[PDB]
């Protein structure tokens, strides 16, 4: 027994190391949006999380996060977006302080063939300042309370068979 | 119960099937024993494991029919292709109208003699209903019900090791 | 038992996706220093990093490494070596592999503020060499296939830079890929 759940708890970490951007994007899909929606709303600070992955293979692990009630500035009225440096495998290989280009979106769930989708994005550029862009270890999220208010996400394709898509590209 | 926890990581496997630059090449092994079976279950299918033509692109499936289907019954490899519903069908072009080759591999060393593989090409029906939007008559799939004769297929290298490998190439 | 057995078809099925990003493979062994002692005490103990494919439907490869050294290298020097593994596209390829290869031990230097200075060595696989023909049976089977490097990085060389960090070292194995194909 002891055997199997040691093999069923490798099997899943090789899984999680698995979890890396095409060409530097990440495509998170919150599924039970209107649940989600709701369950946020009676608990302030609710937040979603991506799944870890990899900007590229042996590259920086982040995690993007989502708040659909809002945070900050953003609560009770928009949807906050933010991404997170977490502690990765191949750390000493890489470049400190984070200063990779970053590009959240929200999808417009358009058919491109029909109409052109109106995709909700904007351009993160890492002040070198930050502490959050540092070596780990040597939370920290970075991002925006006010990505998209409540009026405008009902205006377009974002909400689409109750899921939203939060596209995340890092400049490779 | 760890029958649906084993279920979960085979579900995210099936999320990392993806074909590369388009292609998806399927190892159809234990030829000899399947075409025996094929040829005792007239309704025995072959399914490949599900694909996406690329990430965050089209789910599609081919399939084959050892002993044949339809015309091809009792003589030839019959060879099929589905889409099936994807994750990421809301931000797709719909019909799937992306050209797809199909070959059968000959399994010769290319640094010995050229391999002649058999191929065909086609651009999806809008008019097939499979290619339309999933979501929005036979089960069957698209395809070649005469692939390659049982006589062709025992020529050159198309069987080598008791397996045969069928190519699919998408046009992204 | 159905469990057991499904849990070996996801392992197999992990396995199949272990693909080099662009060629290359990054194989990190940890506890570095325990390592070095065992090896210290059991001189064939060899390390083996995951199988890989080069590229989807590509060559399956494997590196090893020997913490203390084998062959010449033994007690001074850590020895890497790589082999072909049976694939599942074998059929499909070229044989001998031919494919360069280059094998590194990294500095684990952050590459912003210092150059980092790994340690390098790149080959055309030798015709000549019976791992790198086609895998696969005769009444004489061994494991004694893989080409290598016994003196890759001396026991002194190693304690020097940041090749040994959080006692971690980093292997990388960067394999020639399919050139890509263009029409004017
Ligand atoms: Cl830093
Ligand atoms: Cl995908
Ligand atoms: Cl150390």
């Amino acid at each position: 027994v002891s055997r199997q759940r040691q093999e069923l708890q490798e099997l899943r970490r090789e899984l999680e190391e698995l979890s890396v951007g095409s060409d530097g994007v990440l495509i998170w899909k919150i599924g039970s949006y209107g649940r989600r929606l709701q369950e946020a709303k009676a608990k302030p600070n609710l937040e979603c999380f991506s799944p870890a992955f990899y900007t590229h293979k042996y590259g920086y692990k982040l995690q993007v996060s989502a708040f659909l009630n809002g945070n900050g500035s953003g609560e009770g009225t928009h949807l906050s977006l933010y991404i997170r440096v977490l502690p990765g495998a191949f750390d000493n290989l890489l470049e400190w302080p984070f200063a990779r280009r970053v590009t959240f979106s929200l999808l417009d769930q358009s058919d491109p063939g029909l109409a052109k989708p109106q995709h909700v994005t904007e351009t993160f550029h890492p002040d070198p300042n930050w502490k959050n862009f540092q070596k780990p270890g040597t939370s920290l999220g970075f991002g925006y309370p006010k990505f998209i208010s409540h009026q405008d996400i009902r205006k377009r394709n974002y909400v689409r068979d109750d899921a939203v898509f939060i596209r995340a590209a890092v400049e490779l």
